[PDB]
Parts: C-alpha cells; structure tokens; sequence
C-alpha cells in the first residue's frame, strides 16, 4: 500500500509517494510554482503564493486526480516536549498535544502543524502518523537532562535534544553491519541549520549536545552553540532580548566569525585559495574543530568508550577536510584513517573510512529525511 | 629575607611572614571573641605566641597600614611584599613587579572584578606608600592562561562582541604553582597533564602541555565551565535569556552566581561535604544530594574528556583546592568514568589521602597516572615572588 511522506522546508513543501520502498510519485512547491515527477515525465505548474497548509492541498489534489491511493501519510514533527516520549499514530489526543508544542519551536512546528490538519481533513480515510525528533532522546536519564540551576527554572529548562530521527535512522541501518546490541557510538549530525552530537550506547541515545534550546552546544552555520552564559545577559544589556536572539541564531556560528559565509564548503574554499577572508575563515574553522572534538571527548567521557565515530547529513557526508581534521585531533584514541577514501566519499552509501585494523572504527551513513519518515512509518504501521 | 604575603578576605586582612619557606609571624584583623568581654582585634602570631591589638573595625587598607607598623615595632624587617589581584584583563599576561605603569594598568582593572580588584588595589596603593623602599609584586591569577591561543580564546560570535568577550581563564596561579611543584616529580616539559581545581569557591579545569595552559573551562567570566558551590557553570545559552523574561537581568546574575551549582541543586548546601554526608545518612534531602553529585560528576568528567582530546592525550590527572585534596569520592567518581582510558586506582591510598603531600593514587603500573597536589594560598603568591626576584 501507498505511503505518503511530506517534508515541510522554510520556504518549500516536497513530498514523495512509496509502494514497497519505491517511489511512484513525487514534487515540491516553491515566480512560485509545483513541480511533479510522474510516470517518468515532468509537470511544472505556475502558482501564486501558497502557505504550506495550501501547497499540502494542492498536492493531495494533484494526486487524487491521478488516482494515486493513499492508505498512510507521514508527518515530521520538531519538538515533541516532555509528552511525546515516542512518536505516535494521530488521533485527538495526540493532535491535542501536538498543538501544546506549537510554542515550543515556533519556527517549525506551526506550519509543520498546519499541515498535518489539513492532511487529516483532506485524507480522512488514511492512517497517519508523525515522527518526532525529541522522542529518541527519551532514554537519557535525568542526571544528563539536569543543569545545575535551582528550582522552579531547573524543571522548566530541561535539555530535550534533537536530530533524534536522524541518529535513529542511522543507528537502525548499521545493524547488519554491525553489532549495535553491544557498541558505543557516537554519532554526528553536521548539517546546514542545525548541527549536534550523541552519545548512544546499545543503540540509545545517552547524552547529546543540543539542550532545552536548538542553540545549544557545537559551532554551526548561524548559531553560537556552547558559550560563556553571561555573555547572552552582558549583550542584553546592550541591545536587547529580542536582538540577542537574532545574533545568537542567524549572526553567529560559521557565519559570524569567517565573515564570508554560513557554508562550510565556501569557508573551506576561500583557506585554500587565498583569499581575502582566509584569515577569518581559518579562525572559523579551527573554532568549529575545537568545539567539535571537544564534544565528543566528553561524550566519550560519558557513554565509557568509543567503537564506532559516525557522520552523517550533508556536512558529515559531503566534507571530507572536517572528518579529517577531526580524526587527526583523536587520532592518539586510536583512529587510523584511509586518507584516499576519505577525501572521495560522499556518503551515499555506509561507508567505511578507516583501516579495518584501526581501534575505533569511522564511517559514513546517509540519513535522507524521506527514508527517515518513511522508516517510522514502518516501525509504527509494518505496512 | 623576610617576605610579606597579604591575603585580602571577606571580612578581615590577613598576612603571612616568610623566611626561607618558613612562617615567622602572622596575623588577621577584625577578631572577635564572643567570650573575650572586649572590642574587635587584629591577632598575631610571633615566634612565641598571641598578640592583641584592640581596633575599631577595619577595612583593609587600614588593617594593612597597623599590620606594617606592628611588624615595624616588633623589628620584622620587610625586603619584599606580594599581593594577589584576580583579574589583569588583556594588559596583563605576566604577573610583575609593581612599577608606576603596572599600578595604572592595574587601575584599569577595576570594573572587570568590582569587588575583589579594588579591596586587593587599595592594600597595594598603602602598601607602596608606607613601604616605598620595598619591593613589591603583584601576581595576577589571569596571567598563566595568556598562551592560550586565538581559537581557543574565541567564542563562536560576530564582532564586536567576539573581541569584548574573549575567554580569559582564571586559577592561573594555583595552576603554575602546581605546576612548578610537579618538576620535581615529572618531566612536565613532555607530559600532558589535566588539572582540577576542585575549590570551596570556583572550580576549574586546566589542559596544560609541556608547562602552559592551552585551554581551560572558565570563560569570558568566573561562572563558565564546572558545576561549582553556588554557579552553574555552562549551561544552554538561550536559559539565562528566558529566565530575563521572567525575573529580570539583575536576580537572573544572582541566581546563577548564588543560588545555582550544588546549592541549588542539592537544596542543602554548597558544601560537597555536607551532601555526601546526606546521601549516606539518608537525610530528608537526598534524593537532590544524590542528584547534585551525579550532576557534579557528570559536568567534570565530560570537561575532563574535552579537553584531553584538546591537547592530544593524558599522562597525568592531577587534584589541587579544597575539595580535590580533602573528598576522594569524588576523585573516586572521576577515575571510575575514566577507567577505560588506563586508570588504575589504588583504592586503599585514595581513601586515605588527604592530600597534605604530592602523592600518586594510582598504581604505577597504570597508563594514566593520577595525583593529588598541594595549593596553599600563601606559598602560591611566595612562589611567584621566588620567581620574579629569585629569593
């Protein structure tokens, strides 16, 4: 039977269509218009200016006039909250609950929302569910969850952690290789947006880098990660809550202190060509590096021990000089790198990079949002 | 020769004599006895016994102006006076003998430790005037970690406010005091070694190579990094931001320079001592002790771990202050996250260890070798004098 996958972006809405782990239909929307990939053919439409509730209309329509059935639809939802302790097929209670998140991520959740009910009144006839990337973390106990603040604000700010589908996806997908029942691994979810580590020890999350907020712990394109707490409160003092907040999450990270670009590939680029920002961009480099390895030495710390060192995204699995750099730092742990697989995988494949006689093991594995959601929907549904 | 150490309290002055790493007077301000039918006192020691000075209460200054006249009458001859100053900012990348220049640039200083900086400037400024033929010295507790580097000084932010909130690092002199003591016992110019700091005050963690600080767990401020007495150390950035909208800037400072760390988790006390204390008696408060401790541990070991992989490795994991030297739970704590790494504890000398003495707890067949290693206040600043005049 058919599933239906949507993948809400900021300023698009794609969507795929599988029959047994293959593709039948798929598009996006965002002049605005759709595109549809169909029967091996392309259909472009102009559109005006959708929202995504109305582009997840649009597209229902597009399929029904096509009469592709549908029997389940799946949905991807941030942050979760101290409710959603696994993800979960939608019924009242959970759309009730799921809307007591909204001002959790207002940035996501909301139109990803949005388009959830209109899934539910346009389909009313199918099975959906909503993967949620903060149920994955809901093995790490409350020692790991806890900072050192009093009450009330201790139980207010809980760390929640994210990129939870992503790591969960990986982790399920090295289970033939290797023997996850029985491994520490730590893996890396370097993207654009959003960047974060985590400890899992038998295939569950131990600790993570991200905490209450999506700001939390490593460098990344726009955001600041770990960083002196007085500072947010001496800057504040200065210009304000709301334009901390800017700086912090748009101004920051990779961005703020190459002064060139919040891609990693650009930063890498203006190094080795010299350059005019080079000299920032080294800085930004190093200082991304630094708080990278500097994450995964206490998680090493935590989980007691390393077998597995796992990249993954589009950084982890398109940027061979940040998996270098970062082996060469924990290389006295026992990391003997092969440098001529390294610099050409791309990872669309699970790739090993390090010798087979190497202490701890590197590797690659591709974490693509759609199989992600769809890998859900089989563990909730079987199919 | 004679050297005078000033230690600027809280509430009192105190002092300390040295002759040849010996004690030969001492003495604090503003005593009380709450049987002594009497007024406050400044108490000294002096080869034999107890003096007792009536006094009015005293500020510093004052007390250091009395203290220098007392050892005057008393024929304590005075060749060299230290003094300790917490924050030297971006000038100060060495501690220094004290000139018309440093004292400017010490002045500077001022707003960057309101309270510390000031009580400790006002005893110098005396001190200069009523011994002018003295040499003087000042040792800067920033001092030690100016060979940290750019990338690892740097905060993931754009100008201007990367270049106003470079991480400075603090502890510096306990450190380099540490340090120094170790050369006796290690080659410390091919080792790579972890300190704690582990204190009753601010606690922070140090990766040293070859003798210098390449990073440390204190930032930009003195609330960075572990899980302290009463601060939370590093915590989710957008945490003090929301808790602005719900109290204000100035009881958000407060609250997590006062009422955090251990204190506000363990809702008992910013004693660690007290906690454990609670948690093994069973004490209405220990399931938060117990977490206090849990989330102590955690905060340290993974510091511990970061930094190693900064600097490449670990020989030697070293604990100094209070309670690195005086709780072996908590060394026991560590060294158990750490035992995969090659740490092979002799659990009957750990136990017994009170760290009066640089002494291995470690089994020396292990990889990773772990010591405690004295930092009394005093012959911190002593030594630091020893290394600027060679006395």
């Amino acid at each position: 039977s058919n599933v239906l996958i949507f993948n809400v972006g900021s300023s698009s809405l794609t969507y795929k269509v599988f029959c047994s782990d293959n593709i039948v239909c798929s598009g996006k929307s965002n002049k605005p218009f759709i595109e549809h990939h169909l029967n091996g053919q392309i259909i472009k439409i102009e559109t005006p200016i959708l929202n995504h509730p109305q582009a997840a209309k649009l597209i229902i329509q597009f399929l029904k006039e096509n009469h592709i059935s549908i029997a389940f639809v799946g949905h991807r939802f941030v942050h979760g909250g101290s409710y959603f302790k696994k993800s979960a097929v939608i019924d009242e209670v959970v759309l009730k609950e799921l809307k007591e998140c909204l001002p959790l991520a207002p940035i996501h959740n909301p139109s990803s929302f949005g388009v959830i009910e209109i899934s539910m009144k346009e389909l009313p006839t199918t099975r959906q569910y909503v993967a949620i990337d903060t149920a994955f973390h809901s093995t790490i106990s409350q020692a790991e969850r806890t900072y050192a603040i009093p009450q009330p604000y201790q139980s207010q700010y809980l760390k929640f952690g994210f990129h939870g589908l992503s790591y969960e996806y990986v982790i399920n997908s090295l289970k033939n290789v290797i023997d996850v029942s029985h491994s520490k691994i730590i893996a890396c979810h370097l993207g654009t947006g959003g960047s974060s580590c985590c400890g899992i020890v038998n295939g569950k999350s131990f600790d993570t880098s991200m905490g209450n907020s999506t700001l939390a712990g490593l460098v990344m394109s726009t955001r600041c990660g770990d960083i002196d707490p007085t500072i947010p409160i001496d800057m504040i003092q200065q210009v304000g809550i709301e334009k901390v907040v800017d700086i912090l999450n748009k101004k920051s990270g990779l961005l703020g202190v190459s002064e060139l670009s919040s891609d990693m590939r650009d930063i890498l680029h203006e190094i080795e060509t010299r350059g005019p920002k080079a000299k920032t961009c080294q800085l930004a480099f190093d200082v991304y590096i630094k708080q990278l390895a500097k994450t995964i030495g206490g998680l090493m710390v935590e989980i007691g021990g390393l077998d597995l060192l796992v990249f993954t995204d589009q950084m982890g699995l398109e940027v061979w000089q940040v998996r270098k750099a970062i082996c060469d730092k924990m290389k006295f742990l026992g990391i003997e790198l092969d440098d001529s697989l390294n610099e050409k995988s791309m990872g669309k494949k699970i790739e090993f990079l390090t010798m087979p006689s190497s202490k701890v093991q590197v590797c690659v594995a591709p974490n693509d949002e759609e199989l992600v959601i769809l890998q859900k929907g089989k563990e909730l549904f079987q199919f």
